[PDB]
């Protein structure tokens, strides 16, 4: 079954791109105009909204998407450098995508977790002491993460598959 | 009468397709900003927001059209394929396509039901005790939501009927 | 002079679409943002905006103008069906075509009138009694409606003239 | 001269097009969150911008355009019908663009003058007696408004000439 | 090496379109937001922001990039009008194009200097008396007005290039 | 091994493109309009922004993309002219490539340095005496100044090994 895994692989891939590109930008476009503290402290909710957010789910995605699309990229250039051997270049461009694709997967389990409070506990100057703030859209942005999750880890079974169709011995050689 | 099902069923489809990415992004644009609650608790406005719509019905349009989409995306990458038997293919895309459009009007209906009421009640933190919020625009909101259900009723309805002509002893086979 | 009637017919079409994806997105940016209520009430400029724009000319007008457009879509599918009896599709589309322009001039004459007025008077919740609210830019609104009733009556009469050049025994048969 | 009149007319109709295409409409975007009154009567701010200009100089330009544009449309859906005569059309053709351009200019100068400015005094309910308003880059709008009478002059001379150079009597008709 | 000059005068031209439409709108979006000046006097912002920038640099050097490449909009015209004599053209053609460069270049340098100060000194109505207003990223602007110069400069040394390379005395006949 | 060189080079290209394109403008939107000082001073939040971010970030890479690309589209040019000798061509655009890559990866860490810091000390007129002012999402900013300074190392490191492979003794003749 080496055929309908690529099938679905390509149509995966297609998706989360679609999906990404329509929505992304829109759910976050209020992230830290909507996103307010209670204090009296001018720049505390500069540096509340910095300090829970360093780094944009969106971003971060964008990154994921550009980085993991890369080795098709060399594959296709070097193609067409040949032209005017890459039975070989194959196997590296699988191997290199499983990688990235496990290292990204990782990568946003450890950084944003599986979901947004609506909360957030801020100790960071200006700010006096601790205070609170108060997040938008924060069951919508849980469900675009767990969403997001879900994708990556059907990408990761996929490339997994074709990568033991393969075999450890073509690899290794 | 298959074929004037076919021609139907496309026609449909782009049309739904072209409402939405027309017009759908404007109509919730201000969703957020024109939400507004008789309070005066810093962070109100967010949490009854996010309680009243955890999900905003423009995004679950677009995961909608796309995900019925996909199958017809899974056929063509195959066809492609194929190309440097495929009437099996077409049942089952056939059907899928089917479980697709139901489950997702199921959805809608259990989601949102049929209207968006103009006053909201909501309790939750920090809101002291049940505060009372305003929306934006619900009688249009609540016309998209009637219109894209009857849409996607005639859609699934032209799909049963294709489903039908092709007859029960060819899907079980 | 059924030819110059086709021609004139195109050239109308494409002028409205023309006219209204290039301006009146923009002329209706500000309908909510500067709609304002002589009042104290959280949430009275959002009924009473609700209650006297239920749904935009924008949008109908886009609706109007997809809907219309779907009958020749419906033939042009059909024709590359055919191909890898189209005499008879040809009248019911002119017909559909009728029907569908009248009953949309009917439905703007029915919806909106013929005029915008600067003041509305409000008496929805939470609005206390009866309140006076302020529309933006009313004028070019009239304008607008006035040149989108006018180009439609000439959609009409030209269809109506083709259904007439067409004949009343075709029709029938 | 006939031909570098041609030459020089496409390449001034392309010029405004153009021109209006990509500055218009950054010019006149804060034309109304911009204009402010000397007053604390909710409601002025509309009615008097409503009555300072009632119809945004963008929009008639953009108008204007397409309809200029309009016959070279028609004559181009002939030409295209015809295939799969037309010296006739030429002549009607370019008549019709000339008397649409006169009444442009025409228009343009009866309906907004030579100059916009910085000043307007406004009576209009539910303004208390009369009332100052400032308008938002008034010698920017000037500077526009003569630039395309210029353009819309240079427009009409060009038809004017070849009008004259086809001949009164070949036009007779 | 009139070759090179070619190719350096083409790169430069589609570097200064590239920047230009890339970055100068963003640059100009928020000149009369973040203006502000130091009064209580409603309608001074708007005064004293139209007499300190009458037109803006970004629409100055839009109306120069197109009005630089229309003579060359005018020779292919001309070209194509003579396919379904040609040598003689170029020469006005290039003539023309060095004429309406250094104007710009000139007119740029005697309508805004060389810097954008951060303070203005109002003295316009209805300011009383004499106001102090502050302009928004005067450093970027600066550093745009120097680059827009310079890149202006290049171009007209390489015209003056070319029409050396040409020679003299094909230009008299 | 210089095709792979050629072939990396080309792929970080590409990347270094599409994420600047994708996500700087939306990293860059609001750094005006959140940043904040701890003042009531009129026109102070201009000026000290104006002294912390001369030029934006933005703006500096897009730059520096174009110009890098620049050498790239003068080959390309040349070589369309002599179609209706390349060989010395490559060479020179090779070492000014290096060139322009090294000056701005130099120009990038004199101008900012490695990190955005969160606060801001400014003591420019007419703040009164040294005020503190606060950023809006320096994490971010960091991240990316850190990230384009890496890929513009990786591209500087591989145009070296390409000149390096086309050896001394040809770029000296
Ligand atoms: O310009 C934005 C955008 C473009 C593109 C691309 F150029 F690759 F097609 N990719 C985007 C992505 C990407 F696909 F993940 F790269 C995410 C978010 C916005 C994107 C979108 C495009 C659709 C309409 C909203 N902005
Ligand atoms: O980028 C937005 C958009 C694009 C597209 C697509 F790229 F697939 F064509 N689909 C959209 C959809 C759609 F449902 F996926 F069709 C919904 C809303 C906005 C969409 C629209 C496009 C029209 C102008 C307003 N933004
Ligand atoms: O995306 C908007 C838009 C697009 C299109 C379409 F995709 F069919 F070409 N149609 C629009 C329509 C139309 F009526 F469907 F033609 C109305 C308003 C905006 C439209 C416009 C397009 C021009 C620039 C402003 N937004
Ligand atoms: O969508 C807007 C627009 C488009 C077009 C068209 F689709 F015909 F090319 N024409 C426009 C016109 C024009 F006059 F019809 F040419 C004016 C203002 C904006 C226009 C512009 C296009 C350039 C970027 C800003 N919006
Ligand atoms: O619509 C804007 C724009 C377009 C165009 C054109 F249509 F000719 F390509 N030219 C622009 C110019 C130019 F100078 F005419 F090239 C300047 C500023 C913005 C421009 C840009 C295009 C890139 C994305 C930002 N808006
Ligand atoms: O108009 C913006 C943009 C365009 C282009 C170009 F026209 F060259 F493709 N280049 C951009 C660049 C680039 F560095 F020049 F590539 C940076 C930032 C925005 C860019 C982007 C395009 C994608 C969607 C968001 N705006």
């Amino acid at each position: 079954s080496t055929m309908i895994g690529r099938i679905l692989l390509t149509v995966v891939v297609i998706f989360r791109i679609l999906i990404v590109a329509i929505v992304g930008e829109t759910v976050y476009d209020d992230e830290q105009t909507m996103f307010v503290c209670n204090t009296l402290q001018p720049g505390c909710n500069q540096a509340c909204y910095d300090r829970a957010f360093p780094i944009s789910h969106i971003r971060y995605w964008v990154f994921q998407i550009i980085m993991v699309c890369t080795p098709s990229l060399c594959f296709i250039t070097y193609s067409v450098h040949q032209s005017a051997g890459i039975s070989r270049f194959y196997i590296i461009q699988v191997v290199f995508r499983n990688a990235l694709e496990i290292g990204f997967l990782v990568g946003q389990y450890f950084l944003y977790g599986f979901s947004v409070p609506g909360l957030y506990e801020c100790n960071r100057y200006p700010c006096i002491k601790e205070v609170e703030c108060y997040v938008s859209r924060p069951t919508e942005k849980t469900v675009f993460l767990v969403f997001m999750f879900a994708v990556s880890g059907i990408c990761v079974v996929l490339n997994l598959a074709e990568l033991n169709h393969l075999g450890w011995r073509k690899i290794k050689l």
